[PDB]
C-alpha cells in the first residue's frame, strides 16, 4: 500500500535506534563471558541454542523503520557469519559502532560519502595489517583451543572436532550427527564425497540447513544426461517396485525435458535427488567409476551401450544415507564392497604410480584420496534430547570455524588484532577531514568489540583496551584469565577469516546505513 | 505476526510467575497429604483424575511470557515423568525452587552460567549419592506398599499391582483394562509380547496414550518384507471377505512400495497395523513361529514358497485383541490351540536343553518364556464408570512407577534421599563462589519439597526438615505416621530412579530458565 | 467511486506541493556533490542504488492530490530519463523551479497560456542555443571522464565503460552482466545483433528492464512466416526431447494463427522468444544466413524446400544466451564455428568488394560488420553481491549515458550550459508581457539546478551562478575544484542531448502543470 517515506536524520535515527538494539542484545551475548542464551517462542517451547546471532535472529522491531535497520544488519551479519564460520556478532558489534559514529557524522553534516569512503580506506588498511598480522593455524592442542572458542568453553565440543579432526584429517570432512546415546560416538564411515551442488534448490530437503539427506538413498548413476522421461521409465518401473529414497548421479540433466516431465507429470513422492557427476571428461569417467564402486551400484554409459532403461534397481548402489549441499554433495557410507572397494582404491594407486605425469598423478591421487578418506561422522550425545540439538548446533558451527581457522591460520583473539591494527590505521590519513574522521570512526569501532568482552568481564574496558593497544606485538586481554599475557601463547585465537570478514561487511553495512538518506516503509 | 520480545530480568520474571502458578498448583497436590483433584473441562463434564501433571496439563497461563515459561517446566516435568512414571510433580517442585533461587542469583547478577554449572555439579554429586543410598527393591510386601505409594493410599490399587505382579512375576507384562464390572478381575491371558515398535504413529490408534489396540485382530506373519501391494493383493482380497482389523507381521516393510501404495492407493478404512516380526536371523523365524503357533495362524515365507497371496484369512491367526506401544508390541491372547501352544513351548523347552550353547539357550529360553509367561491383564471395577476410568488411570500410573521402582530398587521417600544428599552435597564447593551458590541453590531445592509435604501436613517444614537431617542413616518423616521413623522400616520409598529423573530434569529445566535471557512471544 | 476534485489555486496548490517533496529529495541527491542513497523497504531489505530517479520512485505522496501532482513529474523525468539515459533529476529541478514561477504567475493572474507559450518559446531558444553550444564528444579520456559523470566519482566504471567501449567500438554495442567474481572481467563475445523488437511484451522476460534473457536458447531461423502450428509442429516433437529454450527468427509470425494456437493451446511453458528476421529482401535472407552461420543452426526457405517440420532441432542452432530488447534482439554468443563464422565473414567481406554499388557494399559491409564486430560483455564485480548489483546498475546508467554522449557531443555540465542559454535568452522576448514572464521564468528555471549544485558545496550559488553567468564563452563551476574553469578544460561536460531532453520535458510538464487547473482524485 501506501508507504511512509523518511528522509535525513530522521530516517537515520529509527535506523540507528533499531540497530542498537538488536546489536546490543548480541554484544551482550557474544564472548564467552557472556552468558548463552535461550529463545522464548510463541509456537512453542522456548528453544534453546547459543549463538548471537540467534538473538539477533529472534529480535524484531515493531517499529518498520527501526526493524528495517534491524533486518539490514543482520543480513550482513549473516552473510559474514556464514563465509566466517563466527564472527557474527563481532560484525555486528562493530557495524553498530560504526554505524553509530557514521550518524553522529552525519548529524554533523560532514559528507558521509567522504566517511564511507574513510571507513572503507580504513577498512582494507586494517584488513592487510591482520593479514600480516595473522599466523598460521597451530597444532591440534591449538585446534581444540580454536574449538573451545566455538564451543564457548565446551570443551567437549573441542575436544570432539580435535579427535574427529585427527581421525579424518583437517581436510577430510567431518560430518555431525545427533548422538545416538548420551555418549558421543566418533565413527569413520566408508563413502566418498565430492563436491557437487544440487541441481534445485526444489530438491532440498526439509531440515533448515537444506543440506538434504536420504535414508538409504538409492544411487544411479549415468555418464549420460537424462534428456528425458522415455529413457527413465525403465529405471523408474524398476523404481516403483523401489520406493526406497532415489538419489539420480548424472553429469548434467537438461532441465527442460526430464525437469519438465519431471515436475508437472511426477509427483515426485519418492525421494529423488539429482546431482552432477563429479569432473569432466575421463576423469569424470574415472569419479563416476570410483563411486560406482564405492557405491557397490554400476554406471551406465552410452559407450557402454548399458540401457538406463535397461539398468535395473540393482545397478543402482545404495547408501546408508547420503548428505547433499549446494557447495557439495556427499554420500556417508555406500554399502559398496569392502573388498570391492579396497581393489579400486589399489588399482587407482597403482594408476597414480603409472602416470607418468603429474596432472595424471593428481587427478588418480585425488580419485583415491576421496574413497579412502571416507567420511567422518560425529555424534553428540546429551543429557536430554534438546540439549543434543543445541550442543550438537554448537558443535557443528565450531566445527566450521575450526576448520575455516585452520586454514587461515590464527590471529589473537579477543579483538586484539583488531585493536592492535587500528593504532596503526590511525597514522594513515583519508584525503579529506571527512574522510579521516570516518578513518578514525572505523578505528574506534573495531576498538569497540574488545571493551564490550571487558565489560561482560565488569573490568573497565578503558584501561584495558589502552592497555591493550600500549602493549606491542600481539598484546591482548584474556577474559578467563583477567590477566595479561600472550594471546597466541594463551592458545585463544580468532580466526583471521573470521575476523576480516566479519569487519569488512560491518564495516560495509555501516557505510551503506550512512549513506542511506532515506528510508520507506509501509504505513 | 510481530513477536514482543522481552530481555533480562523483565523476561525471567514472566518465566518465575509462570512457573510459580504452575508449581504452586502442583506443589499443594503432590504428596499423599495433598488432596486429590478434579480438573473443570468447559469442553464437557469435568475430568476426574489424581494426577500433579494433570493440574499442570489444565493450567494455561494466560500470559505468553508466563504460559511459555509454565509450558518449558511441564515438558521436561513429563519426560520426567515418563521416565520415572513418577515424580512428575516432585521434578516440578524441584524446579520451582531452583529458578527462583537462580533468578534470583541473577538479580544478583552472578554469572547464571556459573551457577548453572554448579547445579549440574551438585545434581551429579547427589545422584552418585542417592544412587549409594538407594536399595534394592524390597519384596511383594514392599511392592504394595509402593504401589500404594502411586496410589496415594490407594490400597486395592497397591494390591492389584501386588497381586498381579506376583502371578504374572515382576518381569512378566502386566495389562490394564477397563473392569468388566465393579469387582475388579485379574486373568492372566496367554499370548506372547514381543518389543517391536509400530511403524508409524499414524497406525498408533484413537486412544491418547497411542497404543493401539485391535479389536479381535487377525494376524498375518511373513518372514518376508511385503515389497508391494500386487503379492498383497490375494492376501487382500481375502481379507476383503473378512474386515475383522487386520496386525501384520513382518521382517520390515519397505515404506515406499507398501506404504505409498497403502496409504494413497489404499484408504485403509478396514484398521490396519503392521510390526516388524521380533528377532533377527534364525531367532527372528524361531520367534516367528512360536508367534504363529500361539496365534493359530501360520507363517509363510519365501523359503517355503508359501505365497502371501495364495495365503488365505485361515492362515491369518487372529487375536482377541492386541495392543501395540511403540516399544513392544504385544498380544493379548492369541486363540492358538492350548494343545498347539503347550507343545510347541515343549518343543522349543527341549531345544533349549538340547542346545548346548549358552546362546542357543538363552534364544530358546527366551522364546519358550515370552509363550509360558503370556500376558496378565487387570480389570478395575468402579462404582461408577467415571470413577473406574479414574482408577484405572492411577492403577496404570501405579504399575509403571512399581515396575520401575522394583528394577531401580527403592529409596526412602518423602524426599529423605534429597534433603539427605543435600547435607553431604553442602560440603562439595564448586569452582568459582557463583558455581557454589548455584551447588547451594541446589541443595536448597532438594530441600523443599520435604518442606511442601510438611507444609501440607501443617506442621512446620523447618522442623521437620531440620529434624530429617540431624538424622544419619535413611531418616524421614512420615506423613501418614506423623512420626519419625525409618523410611526403609516404615516401607515408605520413592523409585531411586524416579527420584533421580525428576531431580535432573528439574535441574535441567531450572538451568535453561535461568540461563535463558530473553523470551519472545508473539504479539 | 466519488471523486473530489479541486480547481483553481487549490489543485495548483496541491500538485506544487507534491512536486516540491519529490523534488527536494531528487534535488540534494543531485550533484556529485549530493550523496548517493539508500531506499528503505517495507518488502525486504532495503536497495541499494545511485540515481535520483529512484528516490522519486519511492517517494509517493499520500496525498492523493500530491501524489498525483508528483507522479506526473516522474513520468516525465522518466521519460527523458529514458532517452537521455541521464538528466531525470536535472529535469525534476526544472520542473520544480518552472512549476513554482508558473504557479505564482498562476497567483499573480496572469493568464497562464501566454506563460506556457513563452516558456515553450524560452525554451526553444535555449535549445538552439544549446545545440550550437554543444561541441563533439571528445575522445576516450573524455570518455571515461563522461563515465565518471555518470559514475558519480565511480572512477571505475568510467574505466570500465571507457575500456569496454574502446575495444567494442563506439559504435559497437556494450553489454553488462553481473561479475562472475569481485574483479571484472570484460570478455568480448562472438555474435551478432540486429535490431529487432519483442513480437510481444508477453515474451518479455522476468527482469525489469524487460529485456529476455534466454539461457542457451536455441535458434530456429526461418525465412518464412510461421503460419499454423501444424508446419510448426514437426519442429515441436524435435524440442520437446530439447527443452532447453526456444528463441525463434522468423520473417514474421502471423499473429492470430500461431499466436492463437500458442497461447491458448500451447502452455509456453518452455521458454520461447520470437523476432521478427533482420533486414528485408535479399539482404534480409542474407542476414538471415549471416545469423544462422554464427550460429551454427541453418536456415530452411520455402524456396529451399526445406521443411520446418523437417527440420530436427539440430538444425536449429544454440546461443550461449540471447537478450531481447523492444528495440534490438541480439545473441550474445552463438556457439557457431570458428572457422564457419570466419569462412562467413570473408565469403561476405569478399562480397562488399565485389559488389560494384555503394548499397550492395553497405548491405555486405554491415552484415560482415554485425558478425565480426561481436558483442562486448562487461562483467562488475564487487565486495558484496548487493554491491554488485549497486555497482551493475551504476555501470548500465553511465554506458547508455556516456554512449548518448558520445554521439551527440558534450557540452559543459554544471548546468553551464543552462545558465550560459539563458542569459542569451533573456534578451528574447515572448509575445505578450504574460509571455515574457513566462520567457523570464523559464530562464530562471535553467538557472536554478546550477544553483543546486552549488547548494550542496554549500557555496553560495548566487554568487556562483552570478560568476559563471559572467564568464562568457564555456564559463562555469567545477563541483570537485570548486574553482573556476573551463568546462571542456576541466572536461565535465554533460551531454546535450540529455540537458536537452530534460529540460524540454521539465518544461513540458511545467507548463502542463501550469495549466491544469483542476485535479480530480478518488475520495
Ligand atoms: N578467554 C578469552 N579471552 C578473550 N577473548 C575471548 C576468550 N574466549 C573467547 N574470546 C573472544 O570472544 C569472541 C568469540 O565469541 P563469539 O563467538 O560469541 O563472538 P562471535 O563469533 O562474534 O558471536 P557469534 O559466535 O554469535 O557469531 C572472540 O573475539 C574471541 O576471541
Ligand atoms: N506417608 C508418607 N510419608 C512421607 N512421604 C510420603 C508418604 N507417602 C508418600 N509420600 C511421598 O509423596 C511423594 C509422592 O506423591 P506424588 O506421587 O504426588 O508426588 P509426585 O510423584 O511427584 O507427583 P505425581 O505423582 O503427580 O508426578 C513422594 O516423595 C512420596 O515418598
Ligand atoms: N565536478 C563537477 N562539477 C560540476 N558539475 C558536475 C560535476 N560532476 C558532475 N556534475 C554535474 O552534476 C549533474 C549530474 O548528476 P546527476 O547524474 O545526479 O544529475 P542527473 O543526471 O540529473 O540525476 P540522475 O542521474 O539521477 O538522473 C550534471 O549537471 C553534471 O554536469
Ligand atoms: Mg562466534
Ligand atoms: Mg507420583
Ligand atoms: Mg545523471
Amino acid at each position: 500500500a501506501a508507504k511512509d517515506v523518511k528522509f535525513g536524520n530522521d530516517a537515520r535515527v529509527k535506523m540507528l535506534r533499531g540497530v542498537n538494539v538488536l546489536a546490543d542484545a548480541v554484544k551482550v551475548t557474544l564472548g564467552p563471558k557472556g552468558r548463552n542464551v535461550v529463545l522464548d517462542k510463541s509456537f512453542g517451547a522456548p528453544t534453546i541454542t547459543k549463538d548471537g546471532v540467534s538473538v539477533a535472529r529472534e529480535i524484531e522491531l515493531e517499529d518498520k523503520f527501526e526493524n528495517m535497520g534491524a533486518q539490514m544488519v543482520k543480513e550482513v551479519a549473516s552473510k559474514a557469519n556464514d563465509a566466517a564460520g563466527d564472527g557474527t556478532t563481532t560484525a555486528t558489534v562493530l557495524a553498530q559502532a560504526i554505524i553509530t559514529e557514521g550518524l553522529k557524522a552525519v548529524a554533523a553534516g560532514m559528507n558521509p560519502m567522504d566517511l564511507k569512503r574513510g571507513i572503507d580506506k580504513a577498512v582494507t588498511a586494517a584488513v592487510e595489517e591482520l593479514k600480516a598480522l595473522s599466523v598460521p593455524c597451530s597444532d591440534s592442542k591449538a585446534i581444540a583451543q580454536v574449538g573451545t572458542i566455538s564451543a564457548n568453553s565446551d570443551e567437549t565440543v573441542g575436544k570432539l572436532i580435535a579427535e574427529a579432526m585427527d581421525k579424518v584429517g583437517k581436510e577430510g570432512v567431518i560430518t555431525v550427527e545427533d548422538g545416538t546415546g548420551l555418549q558421543d560416538e566418533l565413527d569413520v564411515v566408508e563413502g566418498m564425497q565430492f563436491d557437487r551442488g544440487y541441481l534445485s534448490p526444489y530438491f532440498i530437503n526439509k531440515p533448515e540447513t537444506g543440506a538434504v539427506e536420504l535414508e538409504s538413498p538409492f544411487i544411479l548413476l549415468a555418464d549420460k544426461k537424462i534428456s528425458n522421461i522415455r529413457e527413465m521409465l525403465p529405471v523408474l518401473e524398476a523404481v516403483a517396485k523401489a520406493g526406497k529414497p532415489l538419489l539420480i548421479i548424472a553429469e548434467d540433466v537438461e532441465g527442460e525435458a526430464l525437469a519438465t516431465l519431471v515436475v508437472n507429470t511426477m509427483r515426485g513422492i519418492v525421494k529423488v535427488a539429482a546431482v552432477k557427476a563429479p569432473g569432466f571428461g575421463d576423469r569424470r569417467k574415472a569419479m563416476l567409476q570410483d563411486i560406482a564402486t564405492l557405491t557397490g551400484g554400476t554406471v551406465i554409459s552410452e559407450e557402454i551401450g548399458m540401457e538406463l532403461e535397461k539398468a535395473t534397481l540393482e545397478d543402482l548402489g545404495q547408501a546408508k544415507r547420503v548428505v547433499i549441499n549446494k557447495d557439495t554433495t556427499t554420500i556417508i557410507d555406500g554399502v559398496g564392497e569392502e573388498a570391492a572397494i579396497q581393489g579400486r582404491v589399489a588399482q587407482i594407486r597403482q594408476q597414480i604410480e603409472e602416470a607418468t605425469s603429474d596432472y595424471d598423478r593428481e587427478k588418480l591421487q585425488e580419485r583415491v584420496a576421496k574413497l579412502a578418506g571416507g567420511v567422518a561422522v560425529i555424534k553428540v550425545g546429551a543429557a536430554t534430547e534438546v540439549e543434543m540439538k543445541e550442543k550438537k548446533a554448537r558443535v557443528e558451527a565450531a566445527l566450521h570455524a575450526t576448520r575455516a581457522a585452520v586454514e587461515e591460520g590464527v590471529v589473537a583473539g579477543g579483538g586484539v588484532a583488531l585493536i592492535r591494527v587500528a593504532s596503526k590505521l590511525a597514522d594513515l590519513r583519508g584525503q579529506n577531514e571527512d574522510q579521516n574522521v570516518g578513518i578514525k570512526v572505523a578505528l574506534r569501532a573495531m576498538e569497540a568489540p574488545l571493551r564490550q568482552i571487558v565489560l561482560n568481564c565488569g573490568e573497565e574496558p578503558s584501561v584495558v583496551a589502552n592497555t591493550v593497544k600500549g602493549g606491542d606485538g600481539n598484546y591482548g586481554y584474556n577474559a578467563a584469565t583477567e590477566e595479561y599475557g600472550n594471546m597466541i601463547d594463551m592458545g585463544i585465537l580468532d580466526p583471521t577469516k573470521v575476523t576480516r570478514s566479519a569487519l569488512q561487511y560491518a564495516a560495509s553495512v555501516a557505510g551503506l546505513m550512512i549513506t542511506t538518506e532515506c528510508m520507506v516503509t509501509d504505513l
